[PDB]
């Protein structure tokens, strides 16, 4: 039977083109945790990222461009997301693997989430963005809830720390 469990702030709906507008534009990773081992590892060496999603509402895709911080370095690169509307989730194919994730929102309209392994009790996350580099503790209290409905502690959350990112003095000249 069905296993992804649905909570107050946890839910997957449908990506419409009204979902495609509001996501469209600049994004700024804020904080995740997962009981996947390989994503815990490599998000545990993020310092910052930002990026920038351009969607193509005919073919289904949206253009990125991500900016991350780690090792103290800026790292660019730029690729395809295609777009699962009915299934509410967005894949692409990075690192040799494809990976898939549900879009998911909170009460706050200037955040998101991606939702992954939301199927597999031993690899649920959740990764959360906003379209500030900071948050406010409001804003971080509704990612707190939406943890809550994968069971998973607090304590087990890593965090972006804005005054180490490199990228921005970088992204244009
Ligand atoms: C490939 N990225 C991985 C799979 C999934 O979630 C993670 C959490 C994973 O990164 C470990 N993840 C991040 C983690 C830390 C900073 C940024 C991201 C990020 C972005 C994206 C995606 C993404 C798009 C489509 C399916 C799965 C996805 N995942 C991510 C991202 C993205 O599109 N822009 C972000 O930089």
């Amino acid at each position: 039977g069905p296993q992804i469990p649905l909570c107050a702030n946890l839910v997957p709906v449908p990506i419409t083109n009204a979902t495609l507008d509001r996501i469209t534009g600049k994004w700024f990773y804020i904080a995740s945790a997962f009981r996947n081992e390989e994503y815990n590892k490599s998000v545990q060496e993020i310092q910052a990222t930002f990026f920038y999603f351009t969607p193509n509402k005919t073919e289904d895709t949206i253009f990125l461009r991500e900016y991350q911080t780690r090792q103290n370095q800026c790292f660019y690169n730029s690729s395809y997301l295609n777009v699962q509307r009915e299934n509410g989730t967005v894949s692409r194919y990075e690192g040799g693997r494809e990976h898939v994730a549900h879009l998911l929102f909170l009460r706050d309209t200037k955040t998101l989430m991606f939702g992954s392994y939301l199927d597999d009790e031993k690899n649920w996350g959740l990764s959360f963005y906003a379209d500030k580099p900071e948050t406010t503790k409001e804003q971080l209290g509704e990612f707190y809830e939406a943890l809550d409905c994968l069971r998973i502690p607090r304590s087990d959350v890593m965090y972006t720390d804005w005054k180490k990112d490199k990228c921005e003095p970088l992204e244009k000249q």
